[PDB]
Protein backbone atom coordinates (compact mmCIF):
# COMPACT_ATOMS: atom_id res chain seq x y z
CA UNK A 1 0.00 0.00 0.00
CA UNK A 2 1.79 2.65 -1.15
CA UNK A 3 1.09 6.17 0.67
CA UNK A 4 2.21 9.50 -0.09
CA UNK A 5 2.74 12.89 2.04
CA UNK A 6 0.41 15.78 0.68
CA UNK A 7 2.07 19.00 2.28
CA UNK A 8 -0.46 20.87 -0.03
CA UNK A 9 -3.73 19.02 1.21
CA UNK A 10 -2.16 18.55 5.00
CA UNK A 11 -2.96 14.66 4.35
CA UNK A 12 -1.26 11.43 3.90
CA UNK A 13 -2.87 9.71 0.93
CA UNK A 14 -3.04 6.97 -1.13
CA UNK A 15 -1.27 7.42 -4.65
CA UNK A 16 -4.96 7.65 -6.15
CA UNK A 17 -5.88 10.43 -3.44
CA UNK A 18 -9.27 8.19 -2.46
CA UNK A 19 -8.20 6.93 1.44
CA UNK A 20 -6.67 9.92 3.46
CA UNK A 21 -5.96 10.78 6.94
CA UNK A 22 -5.74 14.55 7.23
CA UNK A 23 -3.94 17.09 9.62
CA UNK A 24 -3.42 20.49 11.17
CA UNK A 25 -0.24 21.77 12.55
CA UNK A 26 -0.02 23.15 15.85
CA UNK A 27 1.82 25.65 17.85
CA UNK A 28 4.35 26.91 14.98
CA UNK A 29 4.97 23.39 13.39
CA UNK A 30 5.33 21.02 16.75
CA UNK A 31 1.78 19.25 17.10
CA UNK A 32 0.05 17.79 14.29
CA UNK A 33 -3.37 17.30 14.96
CA UNK A 34 -5.42 13.83 12.93
CA UNK A 35 -8.74 15.29 12.59
CA UNK A 36 -10.25 13.39 9.90
CA UNK A 37 -9.78 9.93 8.72
CA UNK A 38 -11.51 8.52 5.23
CA UNK A 39 -11.54 5.41 3.37
CA UNK A 40 -14.10 4.83 0.75
CA UNK A 41 -16.08 1.80 0.90
CA UNK A 42 -14.66 -0.70 -1.41
CA UNK A 43 -11.25 -0.78 0.66
CA UNK A 44 -12.98 -0.92 4.51
CA UNK A 45 -11.90 -3.20 6.83
CA UNK A 46 -9.00 -4.45 5.41
CA UNK A 47 -6.71 -2.07 7.95
CA UNK A 48 -6.00 0.73 5.43
CA UNK A 49 -7.37 3.50 7.71
CA UNK A 50 -4.01 1.32 10.38
CA UNK A 51 -1.85 2.21 7.25
CA UNK A 52 -2.40 5.68 7.50
CA UNK A 53 -1.94 6.13 11.05
CA UNK A 54 0.77 4.38 10.81
CA UNK A 55 2.11 6.86 7.74
CA UNK A 56 1.50 9.42 10.20
CA UNK A 57 2.75 8.79 13.19
CA UNK A 58 6.19 7.57 12.15
CA UNK A 59 6.42 10.77 10.16
CA UNK A 60 5.92 12.47 13.15
CA UNK A 61 8.18 10.49 15.18
CA UNK A 62 10.91 10.80 12.99
CA UNK A 63 10.55 14.61 12.35
CA UNK A 64 10.14 14.86 16.49
CA UNK A 65 6.80 16.05 16.46
CA UNK A 66 4.07 15.09 18.64
CA UNK A 67 0.09 14.06 17.74
CA UNK A 68 -3.15 15.09 18.85
CA UNK A 69 -5.70 12.31 18.00
CA UNK A 70 -8.70 14.24 17.56
CA UNK A 71 -10.33 11.99 14.53
CA UNK A 72 -12.53 8.92 16.13
CA UNK A 73 -10.70 6.23 14.46
CA UNK A 74 -7.16 7.75 15.76
CA UNK A 75 -8.46 7.81 19.48
CA UNK A 76 -10.97 4.95 19.82
CA UNK A 77 -9.58 2.20 17.86
CA UNK A 78 -5.70 3.07 16.34
CA UNK A 79 -4.11 3.92 19.72
CA UNK A 80 -5.72 1.19 22.04
CA UNK A 81 -4.71 -1.47 19.65
CA UNK A 82 -1.32 0.33 18.95
CA UNK A 83 -0.41 1.60 22.34
CA UNK A 84 3.62 1.45 21.60
CA UNK A 85 2.32 5.03 19.75
CA UNK A 86 1.16 6.75 22.89
CA UNK A 87 4.13 8.29 24.09
CA UNK A 88 3.85 10.48 20.44
CA UNK A 89 0.55 11.79 21.94
CA UNK A 90 0.81 15.45 23.23
C1 LIG B 1 -13.27 4.95 9.94
C2 LIG B 1 -12.57 4.43 8.69
C3 LIG B 1 -11.53 5.43 8.19
C4 LIG B 1 -11.88 3.11 9.03
O1 LIG B 1 -11.30 2.58 7.81
P1 LIG B 1 -10.88 1.12 7.70
O2 LIG B 1 -9.80 1.07 6.62
O3 LIG B 1 -12.10 0.34 7.52
O4 LIG B 1 -10.26 0.89 9.18
P2 LIG B 1 -9.42 -0.42 9.70
O5 LIG B 1 -9.72 -1.53 8.79
O6 LIG B 1 -8.02 0.05 9.96
O7 LIG B 1 -10.10 -0.73 11.10
C5 LIG B 1 -11.49 -1.03 11.19
C6 LIG B 1 -11.94 -0.69 12.59
O8 LIG B 1 -12.40 0.62 12.47
C7 LIG B 1 -13.12 0.87 13.64
N1 LIG B 1 -14.04 1.98 13.30
C8 LIG B 1 -14.97 2.04 12.34
N2 LIG B 1 -15.57 3.25 12.40
C9 LIG B 1 -14.99 3.95 13.39
C10 LIG B 1 -15.18 5.23 13.88
N3 LIG B 1 -16.03 6.06 13.26
N4 LIG B 1 -14.48 5.65 15.05
C11 LIG B 1 -13.53 4.79 15.81
N5 LIG B 1 -13.24 3.57 15.03
C12 LIG B 1 -14.02 3.14 13.96
C13 LIG B 1 -13.88 -0.43 13.97
O9 LIG B 1 -13.63 -0.79 15.36
C14 LIG B 1 -13.22 -1.43 13.02
O10 LIG B 1 -12.84 -2.57 13.78
P3 LIG B 1 -13.33 -4.06 13.45
O11 LIG B 1 -11.99 -4.75 12.77
O12 LIG B 1 -13.73 -4.75 14.71
O13 LIG B 1 -14.53 -3.87 12.33
C15 LIG B 1 -13.61 4.18 7.54
O14 LIG B 1 -14.59 3.21 7.96
C16 LIG B 1 -14.35 5.48 7.15
O15 LIG B 1 -13.88 6.18 6.14
N6 LIG B 1 -15.41 5.85 7.84
C17 LIG B 1 -16.14 7.12 7.54
C18 LIG B 1 -15.37 8.38 8.04
C19 LIG B 1 -15.20 8.43 9.57
O16 LIG B 1 -16.31 8.25 10.35
N7 LIG B 1 -13.98 8.65 10.07
C20 LIG B 1 -13.75 8.68 11.53
C21 LIG B 1 -13.76 10.10 12.09
S1 LIG B 1 -12.48 11.11 11.28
Amino acid sequence: PKIVWNEGKRRFETEDHEAFIEYKMRNNGKVMDLVHTYVPSFKRGLGLASHLCVAAFEHASSHSISIIPSCSYVSDTFLPRNPSWKPLIH
